[PDB]
């Protein structure tokens, strides 16, 4: 009597840390960001707008994990990855990050919802060792 | 697979800021813009109640209002209006987006253009 919603389910596991991108626009730019995301990353909203989320990555980020995210996106499947991200001030944190494509009635991915979440060193070690099972 | 097997659309949605007085629109998908016939700027900063008109069931509007204050997720079938005056039945869903403390700071709203007979079914059921 009440629908399942990939978008709603995602945004509710997101504890006010999320973004929305527009896939129809060049390079999948951010078009909304929650206050939780602003305070987690350290960026202000205007700077965040119209930019691809890759700005959260830095020198130490695992390119292999970025590979998984790029690949998941091109293929239209939802996944989650744990990688090192960077705040506006240069401080780092491990990010268990989930992404889901939103499609129109004709099956075309039109928007993306990203969900970020800081995790402990311990949880991250666990998460990364699982992700590395692929290799 | 009765109320969700064919309510499958997710391109029509809006996000409102509940921390601002009249729970105004802060974002709206292009699918929404196309459905309702509005441009994004006009939509922004306004409450969504502009979709309602003379023939919209007040009792259904109530079931929404109450679900929002109480912060519970609900689906409501409504008669809505496009900017050009034309109507459509909206199987509409609201959910509160809470932070790590359980506070609602945002709301997602997903709208679904539905058929005549499906809406009659949804409406007959709502009357209980
Ligand atoms: C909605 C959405 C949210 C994203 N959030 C993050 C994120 O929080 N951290 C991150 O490192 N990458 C994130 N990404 C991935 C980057 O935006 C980008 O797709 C990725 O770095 C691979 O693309 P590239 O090789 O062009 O950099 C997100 C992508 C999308 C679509
Ligand atoms: C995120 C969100 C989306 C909404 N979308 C619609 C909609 O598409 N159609 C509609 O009739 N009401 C919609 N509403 C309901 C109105 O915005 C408002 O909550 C409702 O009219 C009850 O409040 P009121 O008694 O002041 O009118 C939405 C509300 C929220 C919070």
């Amino acid at each position: 009597e009440d629908p399942d919603y990939s978008l709603v389910k995602a945004l509710q596991m997101a504890q006010q840390n999320f973004v929305i991108t527009d896939a129809s626009l060049p390079d999948n730019p951010i078009v909304y960001a929650s206050r939780g995301f602003l305070t987690l990353t350290g960026y202000s909203l205007d700077q965040i707008l119209g930019r691809n989320c890759r700005f959260l990555q830095g020198p130490e980020t695992d390119p292999r994990a970025v590979d998984k995210i790029r690949n998941a996106i091109t293929k239209g499947v939802d996944t989650s990855v744990c990688l090192l991200n960077y705040r506006q001030d240069g401080t780092t944190f491990w990010n268990l990050f989930f992404v889901a494509g939103l499609r129109d009635s004709k099956g075309n991915i039109v928007n993306y919802v990203g969900v970020q979440s800081k995790v402990s060193e311990d949880y991250a070690k666990l998460l990364v060792n699982e992700q590395n099972i692929e290799y």
